This record gives structure tokens, C-alpha cells and sequence, in this order.
């Protein structure tokens, strides 16, 4: 990632009103409803058979929470992100066998439901900047495949 | 598509309350902000050299407005998508050039500008079948490629 | 898949050469090493851990002829395969969850198969013949998702 | 990218035996054959309307050689793809707009011909660690849009 100091400024500015407890919960279940190939990696969470068996999922709700702040950290560390998730890359890759696309997946549902969220504010600009971040975390998390 | 009536219905409601002309502008002009490559097909349609540029252009507006008037067709011909996009599909194909991933990124714009409209009423089901229409639009204008 | 009858032809005449047995396995085991996130679908097959153990998998080797075998079938129906392979759309969608990229990922394999067995016999045009085949499948495959 | 002592022996190895004239012509007509949409790029080249166009064109064999030419490098230098590449990322991206999809797609045509040019010593680790090394390429090319 390579953000213009104003990209920079305008993608830290809106993720400080993001209420991350909220909105992990919402991008994993969103995810799940709508790439339904995904819920195989979450098979142990329980009824995961409709959509809103699916979003108000407590396991669902609990691990989007654990996404979303180790998305956050990414966005602290955009300078570093490969050491960032050096551990949650072996994690990933080596054990879990997430194939990259899943977090391409992720990463649109996330702009998405930011859109969702803010509207008018999520500008152009804004969520071109937004994509450039989670290909960034994509990237960095599917590093031990490269 | 495969879209339950259930769902068939959440789509139509919704595509009701849709301001085509504004969304389409929004759609196009985000992609090209979003997604810089694309801005090879519209080299023709003035300045796109700043997203101020982009967002500002006329061509573009009047274009984006075209793109999902096809678009509200494809919807009420959603068991005749081939059909429908016979023609569009041979402009797209043997003419233009457009890559099929393309198709593939302004159906993801374009779900963003619906969440970023509708806030709440854009609920994972909806965004499910959603996605399940953008897919099979995309791949009725590819169709001349396969 | 809209092949010419001298695109049909050059299809029909490389397969005949083909020895399904060899070649099934081989692209089973290729897509496990090259892609190996694959091998979360195939888990309780044994040994995965290494190359020599993909390629060695006699669960492995047996289902890539299976797996071939379909294939070979929608070939005699490429006229067909969304129907031909409606069922097999249901198992892998519905209750295997594969995702449709992985489906693509085995085109790809199984192209380099062909190419790196049937070298300059595997021209420009033959490729291309294969590449809108094995995107067919994939497609008529993943088909319960769209 | 991270090859095993291994992997980047069996890669270096196979590299120096490579007739990058063959390759190279090879690789760029196949794309432009089996990915018809890529033919826009090269537009200034005459005709590329037929795969005898194409693959008789010398303006296409000798782009293909210069394509190639610039991937030697980046194999000798496999430590830094991102700065080896870094003045061709910026042509790519800001003047020719080259999708990144496209990027990959060559990537993969050029694993095909090596599978074509290599038959028997072209194995599954082989090719695993070919397919690290394109995809680090196609990244890295693809660099000054992230
Ligand atoms: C933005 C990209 C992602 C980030 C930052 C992220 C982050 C995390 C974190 C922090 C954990 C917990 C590690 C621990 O156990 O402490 C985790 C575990 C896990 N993640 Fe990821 N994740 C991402 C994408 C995905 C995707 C796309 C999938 C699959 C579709 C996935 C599947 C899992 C699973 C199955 C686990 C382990 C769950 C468990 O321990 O029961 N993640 N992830
Ligand atoms: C997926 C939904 C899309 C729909 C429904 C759509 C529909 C249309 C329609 C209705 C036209 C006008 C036809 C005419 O010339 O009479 C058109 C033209 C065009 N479209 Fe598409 N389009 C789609 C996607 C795309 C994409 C993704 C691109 C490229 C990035 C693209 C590039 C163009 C171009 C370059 C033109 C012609 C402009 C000119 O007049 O020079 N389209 N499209
Ligand atoms: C695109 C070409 C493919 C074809 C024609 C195909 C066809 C088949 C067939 C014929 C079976 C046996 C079904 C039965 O027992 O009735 C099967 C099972 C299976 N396939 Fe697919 N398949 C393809 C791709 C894939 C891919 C890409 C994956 C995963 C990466 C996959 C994963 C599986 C699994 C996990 C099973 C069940 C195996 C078991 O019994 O443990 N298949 N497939
Ligand atoms: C392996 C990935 C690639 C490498 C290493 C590469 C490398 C190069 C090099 C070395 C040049 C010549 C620069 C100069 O002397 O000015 C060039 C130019 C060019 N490349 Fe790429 N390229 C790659 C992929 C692609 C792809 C996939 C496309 C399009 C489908 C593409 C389209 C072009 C075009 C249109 C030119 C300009 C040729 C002209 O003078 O008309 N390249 N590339």
C-alpha cells in the first residue's frame, strides 16, 4: 500500500468512526450469506443454514469482531503489513488453507458494507483508497503462499 | 439466475425505488476512480485524469445512465439474459474488447452504490441476489467470448 | 461453449489420445502441490504434506480418473453441460461447498497437462479450444451458486 | 517470493536451456489467440484477426522476445521483484492501463509453453515454483496500482 498523505488522512478519519464490534459482525455474516462457499471454514460454529442463522450467530459475531481488529492494526502499521501479519499469514496458509480469493471475498464485502454505513461519505476517492488497503491485506495475509 | 421469488421480489421492490440515471453515473464514474485500467475505453469522453475530472464528465453521466437502462432490462428479462444481451454482447465482444473481468468490477461497483443508497433497506439477502443478478448479466455480456 | 466444427474436431482428436487414467491423476495431484490450499478438500484422503506424497495418494490418483471421467462426458455433450453436470453443480455447491474458483484452477491444470503431454501438437488454436471447454465445465459446475 | 535452495535451483536450471525467441513468441501469440480481448493493446501491430495473423507477425514475435527479455531479469533477481520491475509497473499502469488481470493471465499462458517446451522436466514442483514466480511477476508489474 501507497496512499497519498490525503488518502492516508481521509481512510484514518472515517475507520475512527467505524464501530468495529459492529461492523466485523456484519462483514463475516454478509460474506457467509453471500459466498455461501465460505461457510465450509466455519462448519464447527453451528446452524449456519439461513441468513439470519447466519448474522446473529454468536460465533459469527465473536470472530468478526477478531477480523475487524486485526484489520485495524493493519491500518496503524500500512508501512509494515507483511510483519504485521507475519503470524496470522502462517496461520492462514500453512494451517487453516484459506485460498486467496477468500480474502479478495472479504475485502469487497468490507467496502461494501462501509458504503452501507456511510453513505455519502464513502466517496470516490474514499473507497479507492479503501481498495488499495484491503488488496494490501490480502496480499499480506496470503504472503506465506508466495 | 436462480433467484427464489422471495428474492426475485426483494430485487424488483428495491430496483423501484432506484434513480437509474444518478445511479448510473455514480456506478461508471466510480469504477473508473476505483479501477484506473478502465479508463482506456473512455480515453474519447474527456478529462478522467483527476476523480474530480471523472465524477464531473457529462460523457460519463449520459454513459452510466445507458449502461443500467440495459441493466433495468436485463432485470425483467432475467430467464432471457442471453437473449436480451444477444446484441450487446457482440459490441462488448467482437468490437470493444472488454475484458470479462471488467463486467465483473462495475457489478461490484454497482452493488456498492445500492448499499451506499439504501443504508438499511440493503439487507445480505438482498445483497445475496443482488450478486447472483450482477454475476449473470456479466456473463450474458461475455457470452460472445465462451 | 460454442466451439467450430474444426475447433470441435481438434478437441475430440487430442482426447482420443489421452490416456484418462494417467491424466486424471496427474492433474488431481498437479492442482494439490501448485495451488495448495486445494488440499483442504481432500483431507481425509491421507498425506498431503508432501509433493511426492500428493502425487503417491491413491485416493488421490483414483479420484483424478473419476474426476477426468465426468469431464470426458460433458466433452460428448458440450452441446449440453449445464445439464450434463447439473447434478454434480448440486454435490459440489450444495453439500462440498467448492469454490468456483478452484473449478478454474483445475482448467488451468489440466490445460499444462495437456500442453506439457502433447507438446506442439497443442497449437495456439487447440488451446484456445481447450481454454473455452474447461471454462465451460467450470462454469456448468459451479452453476447452483449462480 | 520464497523458493525452497531447492525450487530456485530446478527454476535457474530449466531457465538457462529456455530459446527465449521460441518463448517469447510463443507466449504473446497464445495470449493474444486465447485471450482475444488482449488484441486491443496491439492495436499498432496489423493483423492479429487469425492465429496464423498472430503467430505469423513479427511484430508480435518481437515484442514476445522484449517481454521475455525484461522476465530474465526479474529471475536473476528474484529477491526484489518490485524494484526490478518498478519503471515497467509505472509504463503498464499510468500509460498503457494494463488490467492486472491480464497480467496474470500471460503468466499463466508462459507456464503452458514452459509445460509445451519442457515436457518431462517440466514436474509438479517445478511447476509450482514457476507458478510462484509468474504470479510474483504479474504482482509486481501491477504494483503502481496498489
Ligand atoms: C481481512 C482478512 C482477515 C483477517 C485480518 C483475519 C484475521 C483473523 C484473526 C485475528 C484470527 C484469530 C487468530 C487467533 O486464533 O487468535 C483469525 C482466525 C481465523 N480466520 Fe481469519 N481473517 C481474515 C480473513 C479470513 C477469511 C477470508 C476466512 C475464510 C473464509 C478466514 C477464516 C478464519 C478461520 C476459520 C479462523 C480460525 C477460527 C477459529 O480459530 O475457530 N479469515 N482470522
Ligand atoms: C456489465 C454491464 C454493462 C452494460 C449493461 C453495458 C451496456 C452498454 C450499452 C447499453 C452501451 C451503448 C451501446 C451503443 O453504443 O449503442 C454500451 C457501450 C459501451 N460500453 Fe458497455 N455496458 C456494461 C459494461 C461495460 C464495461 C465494464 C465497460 C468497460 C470498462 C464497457 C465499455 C463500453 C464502451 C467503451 C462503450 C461504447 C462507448 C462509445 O460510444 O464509444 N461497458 N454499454
Ligand atoms: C471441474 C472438474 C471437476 C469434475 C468433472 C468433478 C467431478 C467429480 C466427480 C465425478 C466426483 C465423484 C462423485 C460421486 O461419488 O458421485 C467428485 C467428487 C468430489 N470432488 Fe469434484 N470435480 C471437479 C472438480 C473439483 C475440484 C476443483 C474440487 C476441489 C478442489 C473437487 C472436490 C471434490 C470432492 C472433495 C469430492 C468428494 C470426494 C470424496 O468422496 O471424498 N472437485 N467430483
Ligand atoms: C510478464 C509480464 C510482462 C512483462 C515483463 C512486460 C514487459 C514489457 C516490456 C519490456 C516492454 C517494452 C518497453 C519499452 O522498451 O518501451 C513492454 C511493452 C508493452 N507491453 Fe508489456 N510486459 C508484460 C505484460 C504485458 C501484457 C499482459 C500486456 C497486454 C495484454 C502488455 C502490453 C504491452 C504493450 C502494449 C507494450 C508497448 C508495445 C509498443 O511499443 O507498442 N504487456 N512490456
Amino acid at each position: 500500500v501507497h496512499l497519498t498523505p490525503e488518502e492516508k488522512s481521509a481512510v484514518t478519519a472515517l475507520w475512527g468512526k467505524v464501530n468495529v464490534d459492529e461492523v466485523g459482525g456484519e462483514a463475516l455474516g454478509r460474506l457467509l450469506v453471500v459466498y455461501p462457499w465460505t461457510q465450509r471454514f466455519f462448519e464447527s460454529f453451528g446452524d449456519l443454514s439461513t441468513p439470519d442463522a447466519v448474522m446473529g450467530n454468536p460465533k459469527v459475531k465473536a470472530h468478526g469482531k477478531k477480523v475487524l481488529g486485526a484489520f485495524s492494526d493493519g491500518l496503524a502499521h500500512l508501512d509494515n503489513l507483511k510483519g504485521t501479519f507475519a503470524t496470522l499469514s502462517e496461520l492462514h496458509c500453512d494451517k487453516l488453507h484459506v485460498d486467496p480469493e477468500n480474502f479478495r471475498l472479504l475485502g469487497n464485502v468490507l467496502v461494501c458494507v462501509l458504503a452501507h454505513h456511510f453513505g455519502k461519505e464513502f466517496t470516490p476517492p474514499v473507497q479507492a483508497a479503501y481498495q488499495k488497503v484491503v488488496a494490501g491485506v490480502a496480499n499480506a495475509l496470503a504472503h506465506k503462499y508466495h
